[PDB]
């Protein structure tokens, strides 16, 4: 059994007793959300004033405070509202029961933390990294990939079958130039697998020659030809380039936890001429300076799908990627998670592809979930001085020095070398780097700052990642093993009559409709805020509560509350997945 949708039920029981009052009234607004103020009830139905301003006309409108009372008069008989009260113009303020909270905590602790599944399977498409090849994969590429992770995650721990896919750019022009280099420089590369060092020195080199030998630009763009046309030798090139790329890709999503099938635009090269035909045969394409072009009613620009010399574009990839994944993947929802820069190119992809009738909007999820750009502390475009690409592998490493250093005081003596020496310093260097970034609105712009996000207070995943390890102690520290709080969650009544004990049990038991509601904006820092509000929730029940009595002199415990012990390890439970579903990996000691 699962965590339950509080908002869901509460809107299903004054779904029903708004039918029962005003039984003629459609689409009533049900907007149920959690109190703040405990003094208020647990959460507040306002579908009585949004009722009357449904009715209201020129000349009458009702009191909101009479539709609230006609609600109230028709609940149903529930397991979860302990009593409601209307307040002000006609808010509904709403009580839970004890019971029923004390009784879901108890089963979080049982069951484990999880979440009900579809009634029936989806598919969801998460196109996310995605970085191009022989071009070094910058912090967009970062972005995208944590925030694509989580996304996938999220969906995943919904019950969702989920695809990932690693839209890699491997068929730009970006290759001729390559190619062509490869060739002089290592004319035995057919069989002798040739030694390409860093791919982007190798990059820089053949950059140098395209931009001044005239002759060997035209090898360059023939190359590309070639490359389209299925040239054996001239793809086994673009392999031995490709495969360089993808040993340094690998060491970056090892690092960042990340599981991806590769899936860059080659792999749609069979498609592209069949999306260019349907487009022609359904007498969208018009030419232009010998371009093939698509005009969408309503968009600012055309979608290019080919070229003067016949070469298909990330127009005509995006293209053939969104049908296959349409008809072949039978995709429920495709979610492409992609800088904001190209809000453009996907509003137009998808127009085309539900102008030429692949999908209905209403029936199929397809969802650019965009972010701003990343931002030096001078809130210009994050480089490396000057003015080049950051490598993330660069970027990383200076998050596992400063992780360690910050240990250093004093903790390279407390904890084992696996503890410490990769755990704790890994853990928080990732994690913050991850929680930094999600932790804000993504389509704001973000500030990379190592100092803000290491910081041991307020809103970071060092603040978090320790206040998790310190709920952890608690049963730790009283030898209250995992036996021991297994059996005591089959037979503890969990009780909640402390003010904070209510304030902190109602939050965790918040947990799946946080959840839900990114499911539909794809917001993942409300997740974040909420793991922040759970840890501030629980520091206020334990300045509070005692879980243990030591008494005084000489501090050697002699009694333990094992409900409060229990409130503890819901509270890590839940944390506990918040951080996975982020990709964050919690330790124990630190
Ligand atoms: N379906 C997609 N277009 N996915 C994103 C591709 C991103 C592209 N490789 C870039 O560097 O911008």
């Amino acid at each position: 059994a699962s965590m339950i949708n509080i908002i869901s039920r509460l809107q299903e029981v004054f779904g029903h007793a708004i039918k029962a009052a005003y039984p003629d009234l459609e689409n009533p607004p049900l907007l149920v959300t959690p109190s703040q103020q405990a003094k208020f009830g647990d959460y507040q139905c306002n579908s009585a004033m949004g009722i009357s301003q449904m009715l209201k006309t020129k000349e009458q409108k009702v009191n909101p405070r009479e539709i609230a009372e006609n609600i109230t008069k028709h609940l149903p008989d529930n397991e979860c509202i302990e009593k409601v009260e209307i307040a002000g113009p006609g808010f509904i303020n709403v009580h839970l029961r004890k019971d029923f909270v004390s009784e879901q905590l108890t089963s979080l602790l049982v069951n484990g933390v999880q979440l009900p599944a579809l009634g029936e399977n989806k598919k969801v498409i998460v196109d996310f990294s995605s970085p191009n090849i022989a071009k070094e994969m910058h912090v967009g590429h970062l972005r995208s990939t944590i925030i694509g992770e989580s996304i996938s995650r999220l969906f995943e721990f919904a019950g969702y079958d989920v695809l990932r896919l690693n839209h890699v750019g491997d068929w730009g022009t970006q290759f001729g130039m390559l190619i062509a280099h490869l060739q002089d420089k290592f004319p035995d590369y057919l069989t002798v697998s040739p030694p390409i060092g860093d791919l982007q020195v190798f990059y820089k080199e053949s950059k140098k020659r395209f931009d001044t030998e005239e002759e060997f630009k035209k090898r360059a763009y023939q190359c590309v030809v070639l490359l389209q046309g299925k040239n054996p030798d001239i793809t086994k090139a673009w392999k031995l380039i490709c495969d360089v790329s993808r040993q340094e890709l690998n060491k970056i999503y090892d690092a960042l936890d990340v599981s991806l099938i590769e899936r860059g635009e080659s792999f749609y090269q069979d498609r592209m001429n069949d999306i260019v035909k349907e487009f022609e045969d359904r007498g969208f394409v018009q030419v232009d300076d010998g371009r093939k072009i698509v005009f969408v009613p309503g968009c600012s620009i055309p979608l290019t799908i080919v070229k003067s010399d016949g070469g298909y574009t990330y127009d005509t990839s995006d293209l053939a990627a969104i049908k296959q994944r349409l008809f072949e993947e039978k995709a429920d929802m495709i979610i492409y998670v992609v800088d904001n820069g190209q809000s453009v190119h996907f509003q137009t992809i998808f127009a085309a592809a539900q102008m030429i009738g692949w999908y209905d909007p209403k029936v199929t999820r397809v969802f650019h979930a965009g972010f701003g750009v990343v931002l030096g502390e001078d809130k210009k475009k994050f480089k490396t001085r000057s003015g080049e690409t950051v490598r993330l592998m660069d970027l990383l490493g200076e998050g596992l020095k400063r992780s360690m250093d910050k240990l250093k005081e004093k903790e390279r003596d407390k904890v084992l070398t696996a503890e410490e020496l990769n755990a704790a310093q890994t853990s928080v260097a990732y994690g913050c780097i991850k929680y930094a970034d999600l932790s804000r609105n993504r389509l704001n712009d973000y500030i990379f700052s190592f100092d803000k996000m290491l910081d041991d207070r307020g809103n970071t995943a060092a603040y978090l990642l320790y206040a998790f390890t310190r709920i952890r102690s608690i049963a730790r520290l009283a030898n209250i093993d995992e036996e021991m709080l297994q059996k005591a969650a089959r037979e503890t009544k969990i009780l909640l009559d402390h003010e904070k004990e209510w304030k902190l049990g109602r939050c965790i038991l918040r947990f799946p409709e946080i959840l839900q509601k990114i499911l539909d904006d794809l917001f993942l820092h409300t997740l974040c805020d909420y793991i922040y509000e759970l840890a501030t929730a629980f520091t206020e029940f334990y300045d509070s509560c005692y879980c243990v009595e030591k008494d005084r002199q000489t501090g050697k415990i002699l009694k333990v509350n094992m409900w409060r012990m229990l409130l503890c390890e819901a509270v890590a439970a839940v944390m506990a997945k918040g951080f996975d579903i982020l990709g964050i990996k919690p330790v124990q000691r630190m």
